[PDB]
């Protein structure tokens, strides 16, 4: 059966095999990775033409969204504590990431205020997943901030709040939607 | 504070749900487009008073709410009980939009109780609540769509 | 205009500051539900029974929202049908996994939420519910909530996950699989 019914009780494991209440950050920051990706993929579901090299971009992050997943259930302490190795993410992606934002920052008119969110289905949808990444980008924080997660992992998620900001600028402008600005 | 960035974090998301709403809509000329987009600038307020011995936030567009609020509610007939969120893809994305919008109120909250906001920031998102309830119920009347009710 | 002072009532009696527990368990409980009512809304063109399902799980909601607002220290008599969560729908969900997984392919790798707006809007749902069923946990291990309503979350996880494929299968889309590096 796909269910175990181990977690019906309110409890779960980590990837060092400790159990803790479902309540804990570890799971909230897993929790909200998840959700941000779950985002990401409604948002491919609505591109209508093929081939378009942003769609395998964002699968590529969805694929690194779980690699972050992965990395946030094995908090550092609990590592050394069962003996385990150091979980190191790799700062690989966000320079990739890093990348892809100047390639469309360079086509983009230059911004000066505030954008409503807006532009278009696939614009709006981006803008979306932007804040469920800020949210989780949140989440991450504290177990930075007691040596629990790679400060890498963070950092990814910061990139890539940046990163779906231009592309829903893109997108937008690859459309012939203007977004909207003002009070 | 992390208090103040969690805030401004949830009215942005959503103010960006309230634009994914708005790419619903087939037809133009639509009033509550209009008070939707306009939302989408209080909110912008909201989010810089947030991040201010706090920032005076105005109160018209708590009135500019209500009013709203009546105008569709005197289109409506008596509700008196539970419906589940349903009624057409733009009554279902607002019933998502008013359940986002209460978390923002619960994370505005704490922070006027401490005095580091105004009030009016948590009484705007109330009212805001409210209207996006009604504003689903209005569109789906306007489509003919059907209003579940379970006992 | 009550409650313009950051307070609210639980259906017991309770005034509580807005940001406490039991209102973000009910607002996330909410949230679920919302998410499911636009995901349906994507279903009502072709696939049958499972909306059914999928609107009989907002029914199930609403009585779990029912049963966080009635705090059981605080449960009188006349409130013991609310504060009491029946098992009854926890089967159900089995039985309806059940019936997928004997439509299914054995399931071998990881999936990205993938395969369709059915799938994909599935696929967000059950992220949702994992989130309630967090917000939930707090409040039964306080003794405050029936066990059951977790239960219930924690099953409603898989059948999302497993209805997600069943959409995606009937739709022709292949999910796509995650891949290191
Ligand atoms: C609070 C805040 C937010 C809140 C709410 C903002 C709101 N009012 O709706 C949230 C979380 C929503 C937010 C989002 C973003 N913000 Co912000 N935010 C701020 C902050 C702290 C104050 C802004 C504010 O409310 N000012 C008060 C109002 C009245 O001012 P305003 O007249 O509208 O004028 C502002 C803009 O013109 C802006 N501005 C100036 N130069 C530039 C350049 C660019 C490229 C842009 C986009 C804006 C911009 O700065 C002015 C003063 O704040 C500022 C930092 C600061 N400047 O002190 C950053 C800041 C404005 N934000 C910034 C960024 C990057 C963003 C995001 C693109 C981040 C993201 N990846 O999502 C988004 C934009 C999305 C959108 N437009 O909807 C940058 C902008 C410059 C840049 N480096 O590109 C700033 C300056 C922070 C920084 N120093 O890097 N933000
Ligand atoms: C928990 C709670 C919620 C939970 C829902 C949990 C659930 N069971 O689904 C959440 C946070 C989701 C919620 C949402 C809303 N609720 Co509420 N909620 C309550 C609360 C505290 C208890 C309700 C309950 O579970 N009762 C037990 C069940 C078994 O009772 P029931 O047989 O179904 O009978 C209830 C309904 O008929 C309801 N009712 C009576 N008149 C009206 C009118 C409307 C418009 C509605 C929706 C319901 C309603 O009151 C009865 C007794 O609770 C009550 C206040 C109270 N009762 O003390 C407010 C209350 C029912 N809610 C109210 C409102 C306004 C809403 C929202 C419209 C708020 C919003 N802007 O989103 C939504 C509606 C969502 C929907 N209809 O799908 C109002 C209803 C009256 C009114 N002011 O118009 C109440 C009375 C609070 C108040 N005094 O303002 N709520
Ligand atoms: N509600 C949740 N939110 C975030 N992460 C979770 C949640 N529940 C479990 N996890 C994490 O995801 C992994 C898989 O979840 P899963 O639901 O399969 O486990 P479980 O709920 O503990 O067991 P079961 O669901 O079989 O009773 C768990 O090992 C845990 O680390
Ligand atoms: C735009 C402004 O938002 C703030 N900021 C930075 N990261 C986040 C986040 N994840 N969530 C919310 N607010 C954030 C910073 O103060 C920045 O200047
Ligand atoms: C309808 C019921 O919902 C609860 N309630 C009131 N405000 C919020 C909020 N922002 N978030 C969640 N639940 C809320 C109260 O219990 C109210 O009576
Ligand atoms: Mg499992
Ligand atoms: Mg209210
Ligand atoms: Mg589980």
């Amino acid at each position: 059966k796909i269910y175990t019914k181990t977690g019906d009780k309110g409890f779960s494991s980590t990837f060092t095999g400790e159990r803790r209440p479902k309540d804990d950050q570890v799971f909230e920051a897993v929790g909200t990775t998840d959700e941000l990706s779950s985002a990401i993929g409604f948002a491919l579901e609505l591109v209508t033409e093929k081939g378009h090299t942003f769609a395998e971009e964002l699968q590529k992050i969805q694929c690194t969204l779980q690699d972050v997943g992965s990395a946030l259930a094995t908090p550092c302490s609990s590592a050394r504590e069962a003996h385990l190795k150091y979980t190191t993410f790799k700062a690989g992606p966000i320079l990739e990431l890093e990348q892809w934002i100047d390639k469309y920052t360079s086509q983009l008119p230059p911004l000066t205020a505030f954008i409503l969110p807006s532009g278009g289905k696939i614009s709006s949808a981006l803008h979306f997943c932007r804040a469920v990444c800020r949210r989780a980008e949140r989440r991450v924080v504290p177990l930075v901030q007691m040596g629990e997660t790679d400060a890498n992992v963070a950092k990814f998620l910061n990139r890539l709040s940046d990163y779906l900001f231009t592309l829903a600028r893109y997108a937008a402008m690859k459309e012939g939607n203007q977004e909207k600005i003002y009070m």
